[PDB]
């Protein structure tokens, strides 16, 4: 058992791009358990150096679930194992139209940070050869918003990510989004959010696709 | 006693387009309460493999309700004897005007789960020698509804249909839908939702018309 | 004591384009009085091949009430005698710009069943020689609405009517409306509407103009 | 003590398009509180004629209140002496951006009827030699609103008004509001409301600068 | 140590274009707290002006804040000092694709007046070379806002600013605000609001780039 087909096409296709989060050579495969107990007690360490009690029985067991969140939860997206199984539908109904799927949940973190980014992802696409599962945008989505991530460089990832699954240019991915390392911390902006969008083929070339994703991004229930 | 008029230039306008949903040779007919008894009886088998005591006064008429449910109600679409009777105006008043019929009750099921998907339609067309009967719009999208379903298929579907029956390529076909196999299970994405929409004619080809209905696609009361 | 001159010039130019609600010869002039006690008559017979008790001091009154409705109130617009006194000042601002009167409260009856139709106008014009008085606009709508109508002959009954007494072609009407017989009765759609929009002139042809009423279309509060 | 020199250019601006009355002769007549005595004893006639009881303590006042609204309050815009004091900044800033001011309260009276028009007003233009002070667009707008009005010419009166002050045509002017002569009496529509635009410069001729306008038009808080 | 080199390049800018004054003090080095007395004196005296009891526990610690409000808080985007520390990712994405932070937290004063500006920034680019770090933006606002402003001058600086940093033209900046000056007295408009857009390069020139923006300012949470 390694990785599997989809997942690699998707991943060399973002290494052509540049697009791969900052991630060094494995080198060893030391045990998933083992480093859990040793971010666990580097954790330790940062909580002694605040001045917490680590005797109280609630900020007792906070290094052993920092740890279980790095390695098991939030960062899921690193491991190409994790991702999603695609099923394309072959374009029998030659499908000349377009598949938009709004207010995806996205949950990530900011790199520079370590800090929670809360979002909204719209995905749009025109069927060229294949229809993918509703579900696996979904997914994909997720898939690398569980990643210590830069907005930026998330929209792109999608985009190349459903652009190479599907064969087609004619994807569009949005994301609107709030960084509590902006919001909670700093400049304490309670009201700002960004949106990010990466247009391609005819929502990007073409003047009129262009204009019928845009409009339709940004919807509240 | 047979068929209709409207639905046999509706199923062959399908057919020749390969957009008949999945249906194998019927061969024979074995009655229809027969088939709703054999269903029960194998649902009744479903539930004794999932540990569920059908000795209980509720879970007992299950298998009934089941298979009431898929014989008679949400599946009533794949019989072609179900198919509304259509009524045509002509059009002696020749307006090349635009009718819009937006958010249509669509009840269907995602034929990968046998899971609800519930969805809003909207129908625009341009009036050539043929005005519709303003319900049968709501009608014709409700019979294809009540199908396992493709949200794309199931679009394109209302499309073509409505394309034979006015006599226009001057239709525009948008659904908004929530797939509860997306939001209630596996990626449990409770806030995304779905539009697939179909284009044609001038809403299609023209710039103008296609951006005339896109403008105006969801709308809340 | 006849009808009126701009009921005469809109009549005439609604029965050149074959709009005028088809209407047979009335050949005799009935009593007013009569007509109401022959439909009172009838209705009252209608009610007793129901199983209702007429001789409830509640039902008792209702065929008279049926009666009362046909006659003098919600099909007044059948009679040109009713139409409104039309009053244009001279464009001596020589106006080149546009009037917008939306959320018109329209209230009207559909001809295949007699049922209550729920509806809201929104009418659009650039004024030529003459500039219409507001709540002329309104009362022309409610004119032609207190028939037994047909959405999309309605909005064209309005649109021609504008059109000949502002002596202009640009002129946009759209009638956004929920049909009892389609939400309270039959495919029982709860959340549909239908909205019918009939552009002229500069609305039509020209491209700007187009788009400039028909995205200020469909307003609440 | 006469006039000024910005209420001045205004009145000539709206003489030469036959939007204001021409100055006349220098006359001179009545004393300001003899014309509200004069008009008070015939509200005193008025209200005699209506059988109302003058001799009640609530009613006593009245005719003296509505004086004083006629010749001090309401139509205050009719004597340019209660001009704005407009104020320019010179736009050494050379900016070619644009500046909108909406949902400007706009008070004003129907010359038809004397009735309440309950509005809000929009006011879009683009810098070119100056930059008017903020307050005097609300100003310029009540000025005019508190007259005996058509809409359809105050949007022009505001728009001239601007477009001379500003030695730009780049203007662009939108009334939103409700007649109560429409509203609280005659067809009693309590839902509609008119929209009368002037658009003036790029907002009219080019067609970029025309719909960046019309979009923005009509805000909720 | 004394200043900053992005604050440099910024301040440098703004003067080429005279939309900053020549940085031409140190003063006669005047102590920061002796600066607060002095104003604190100053305010003292207009207190007294107006008949204020300065032996009230209350009002006597107000011209002491007056002080520290002039010359610490609210006006401290004068000094170059508290510009923020820019960082630019460089563009190793070659993202062609947009950028908005919508929402912006603006506090500022009216230079006329000295009251409260309260506003909300929307700020949108195409990365070329260099990607800002989305809370700069915010930071960015804040200190042009936070000195004696005119909102047409506070929207170009802004404009300047971000495009000289980033070497693009290709920025859009839209201020929505209120004026205390306009809202809580002189004509007292309690609804209206100002809008002021300054767009440059795709978001001026390009069509295409100009409505993409436009149509996504003014959002509500
Ligand atoms: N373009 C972009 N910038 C990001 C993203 N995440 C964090 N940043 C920005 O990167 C910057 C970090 O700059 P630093 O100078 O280290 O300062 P900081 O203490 O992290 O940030 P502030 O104190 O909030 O100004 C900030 O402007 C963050 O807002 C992201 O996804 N995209
Ligand atoms: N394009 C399309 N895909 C659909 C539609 N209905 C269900 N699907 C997708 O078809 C896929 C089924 O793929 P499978 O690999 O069998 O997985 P599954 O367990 O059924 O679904 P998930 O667990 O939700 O990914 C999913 O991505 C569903 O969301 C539909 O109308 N259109
Ligand atoms: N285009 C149009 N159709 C209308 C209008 N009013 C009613 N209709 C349609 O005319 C049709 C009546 O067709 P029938 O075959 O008599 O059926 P019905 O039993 O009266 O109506 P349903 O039970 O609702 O299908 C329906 O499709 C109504 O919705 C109207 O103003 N315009
Ligand atoms: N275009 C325009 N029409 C206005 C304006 N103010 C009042 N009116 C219209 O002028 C007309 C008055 O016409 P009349 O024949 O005297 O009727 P009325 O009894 O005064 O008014 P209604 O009973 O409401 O029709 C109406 O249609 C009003 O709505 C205004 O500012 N602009
Ligand atoms: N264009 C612009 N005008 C501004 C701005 N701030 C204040 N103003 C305007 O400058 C004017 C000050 O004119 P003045 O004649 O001194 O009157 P004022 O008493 O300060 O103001 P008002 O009583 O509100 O008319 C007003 O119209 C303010 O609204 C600003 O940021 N931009």
């Amino acid at each position: 058992p390694s990785l599997s087909k989809e997942a690699a096409l998707v991943h060399e296709a973002l290494v052509a791009r540049g697009l791969e989060t900052p991630l060094r050579p494995p080198v060893h495969e030391m045990d998933n358990e083992t480093r859990k107990s040793l971010i666990a007690g580097h954790m330790t360490e940062i909580m002694q150096l605040l001045n917490l009690d680590l005797a109280d029985d609630s900020l007792m067991e906070t290094p052993h679930r920092i740890a279980k969140m790095y390695v098991d939860e939030i960062f899921s997206g690193l491991d190409y194992a994790n991702f999603p199984k695609i099923t394309l539908i072959e374009n029998k109904m030659k499908v000349d139209e377009m598949v938009t799927v709004r207010d995806i949940t996205l949950t990530s973190t900011c790199e520079h940070s370590f800090v929670t980014i809360d979002g909204k992802a719209t995905v749009a696409y025109i069927p060229k050869d294949s229809v993918i599962g509703l579900s696996k945008i979904n997914r994909i989505v997720q898939f690398f918003a569980q990643r210590p991530q830069v907005q930026e460089r998330l929209t792109q990832q999608i985009l190349i990510a459903l652009q190479t699954l599907l064969g087609t240019n004619n994807v569009a991915v949005s994301i609107d989004a709030v960084h509590y390392c902006v919001k909670a911390r700093g400049i304490r902006d309670a009201t700002s959010a960004t949106t990010t969008t990466s247009l391609g083929g005819l929502f990007k070339s073409s003047q009129n696709t262009r204009h019928e994703f845009l409009r339709a991004v940004r919807h509240h229930n």
